[PDB]
């Protein structure tokens, strides 16, 4: 399995409903899960591991054996907080790159399960945090997008040290630039 890297077009592409809830998606999700616990991680969606479907798995502990294994399947924001907090963010897609976004401190999701049955649930503190970054990759949306001038200028070189990374990976262009 691999994790994809920015700018990995993946990680802007459409991602898909999910209408069949099948012993295929119960076996994603469950590789999804290993690849969070393997990378230390609370929350991990689908375009992260190559699949541009609308699918999360997020544990709030981020632990094994902590916490609950909540699967969130086509899930959506209905409300987010007034409330705003900074917090120092990093993102798989972006090794060893950490900066501050601001978000709301609090969300209420709606979402289906693992066999397809509707249910909502409301976050706050580490897990909204985390949930919302992890919500954003599912919109094609990556966490630069959501920091200031000031901040996005301090990753900048890093952000085209993985440009060129992937250019030199795949003989193509980078399909975005932080240039841009
Ligand atoms: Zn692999
Ligand atoms: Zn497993
Ligand atoms: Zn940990
Ligand atoms: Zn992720
Ligand atoms: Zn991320
Ligand atoms: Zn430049």
């Amino acid at each position: 399995m691999e994790i994809v890297e920015y700018p990995d077009p993946i990680l802007r592409a459409k991602n898909k409903r999910i209408d069949i809830f099948d012993e295929n998606l119960k076996n994603l999700v469950d590789a999804m899960f290993d690849v969070m616990y393997k990378t230390d991680g609370i929350g991990l969606s689908a375009p992260q591991v190559g699949l541009n479907v609308q699918l999360m798995v997020f544990n709030p502990a981020g632990e094994p054996g902590e916490g609950k294994e909540i699967v969130l399947v086509n899930p959506k924001i209905k409300k987010y907080s007034d409330k705003l907090v900074p917090f120092d963010e990093g993102c798989l897609s972006f090794p060893g790159i950490y900066a501050e976004v601001v978000r709301p401190q609090s969300v209420k999701i709606d979402a289906r399960d693992i066999t397809g049955e509707r249910f909502s649930i409301s976050l706050s503190r580490l897990p909204a945090r985390i949930f919302q970054h992890e919500y954003d990759h599912l919109e094609g949306v990556l966490f630069f997008d959501r920091m200031t001038d000031q901040v996005l200028d301090s990753i900048r070189e890093e952000l085209e040290a993985l440009e060129k990374k992937y250019e030199e990976k795949t003989g193509l262009p980078s399909p975005e630039r932080v240039e841009a």
